[PDB]
């Protein structure tokens, strides 16, 4: 029907960038602080400025992408606040305080819980639910693109492509011949669930990216992060199959996890187991 | 309700290749071959299965259900999976069991064989079998070439393709033939087969007998004879397992029972006469060295 989301445009001089996030091979990210104008109040946010080349056919390509994270309303995905108009246009959008999930876990590794694993994955799953029932291809998902609102609420959030390169993260529909669907999304999820379980190891660690293309066909994949029961590794091999028929939906990982999430001691071995914008409205 | 912290290794196919062809089932088929780990100075002996060619993804996420069950089982009577391997259609690693199928080593050392290695085998069998049943699980297509010798002291099951919880049609059960119906009773028929097998040294059941007839023919209520070297208190037990009534039929823990009597004192069921027992580089070390 209609879609009124509301795209708010800010002026730069409002806000300021702190210290750097990360950067992209096209554009980058900060962490800064909005003031409104005399407003007495300054929020955290997250910045991003495009990448330096600026030719016009960028330009028309950007914006999709703003009037996307502008348009989805869901408990899973973080949602777009502002955007700038320099002439390389910048984005705003919520700081969320805990940072990447690839980070919040290296972090505080020593004390994570079997069930705040599970949880994680069950909401992730909704997050890409949301998106393939939406019809939309994220194209690059993985650990350093989730982000942690509280250890308790997750929620997705780069949309390089967002079409409607990460080789290790990414299918064999996709390396050879750049073919994403939704199912060559589910290969990114079963990468990056890896990537939790590890609390950060780095997946394909010191193997040339380009002999990555060979491996897949001589059938070898990541293996069995020390935490997991096969019941739950199974499940990422299955995402992991050369045929993207073979893959599970996104809608029956939501399903899957949700079982484990019932039970979090019988499917993940852990020694020793046991201002704001958003606030702005 | 305990966890399952079971392994499952992925190995890339460069890493092994396939020496000399098994066996064959008309989908999928063995190989003998050597897993080679990446630059380790070391030749596993082990065996390969790729299954059958064609990958109708139906398939696919059926072949990988029998991975999880081979990876998921602990028993000294059962084959242990070891890895497994992500071609397009998928294919399967496991410890080679050097001594052959058991149906081959009989028909090879025959002349050899005697009475007190031979109920071992039969009480060791109904125990492979007895720990399926107790976690709930029909085979479905047990029978000689599908029982492995680890050493002429250790047997172990190994094929489930199958597999399934809840054609080989001379192994079957009269309710497996005209219903397709496996329940664990289903697998004592085939056991009962299985140990003539044994008794015969390797003689094929029902010869010359189309295969068509034998539904038939089990109506009728004929069944295998008695093999010669069996005494009649060992051929009941075969019988017994052929009745037409599941119920009628011995629960594999009996029969892992019946058979440590007669194991206790071989000479008195097994009538042999013969009866007393007992280039190629090695780079090589077998399932267990390597972690
Ligand atoms: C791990 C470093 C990091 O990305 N931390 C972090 C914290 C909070 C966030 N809130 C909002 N956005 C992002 N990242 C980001 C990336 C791309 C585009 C946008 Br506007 C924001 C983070 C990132
Ligand atoms: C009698 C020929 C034969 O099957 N020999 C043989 C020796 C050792 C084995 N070790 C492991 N597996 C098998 N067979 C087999 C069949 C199906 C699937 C798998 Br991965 C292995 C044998 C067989």
């Amino acid at each position: 029907a209609p879609n009124q989301a509301l795209l708010r445009i800010l002026k730069e001089t409002e806000f300021k960038k702190i210290k750097v996030l990360g950067s992209g091979a096209f554009g980058t990210v900060y962490k800064g602080l909005w003031i409104p104008e005399g407003e007495k109040v300054k929020i955290p946010v997250a910045i991003k400025e495009l990448r330096e080349a600026t030719s016009p056919k960028a330009n028309k390509e950007i914006l999709d992408e703003a009037y996307v994270m502008a348009s989805v309303d869901n408990p899973h995905v973080c949602r777009l606040l502002g955007i700038c108009l320099t002439s390389t246009v910048q984005l705003i959008m919520q700081l969320m305080p805990f940072g990447c999930l690839l980070d919040y876990v290296r972090e505080h590794k020593d004390n994570i819980g079997s069930q705040y694993l599970l949880n994680w994955c069950v909401q992730i799953a909704k997050g890409m639910n949301y998106l393939e029932d939406r019809r939309l291809v994220h194209r690059d998902l993985a650990a350093r693109n989730v982000l942690v609102k509280t250890p308790q609420h997750v929620k997705i959030t780069d949309f390089g492509r967002a079409k409607l390169v990460p080789i290790k993260w990414m299918a064999l529909e996709s390396i050879l011949h750049r073919i994403y669907t939704h199912q060559s999304d589910v290969w990114s999820y079963g990468v990056t669930v890896w990537e939790l379980m590890t609390f950060g190891s780095k997946p394909y660690d010191g193997i040339p990216a380009s002999e990555i293309s060979s491996i897949l066909e001589k059938g070898e994949r990541l293996p069995q992060p020390p935490i997991c029961t096969i019941d739950v590794y199974m499940i990422m091999v299955k995402c992991w199959m050369i045929d993207a028929d073979s893959r599970p939906k996104f809608r029956e990982l939501i399903i899957e996890f949700s079982k484990m999430a019932r039970d979090p001691q019988r499917y993940l071995v852990i020694q020793g187991d046991e201002v704001d914008a958003d606030e702005y409205l």
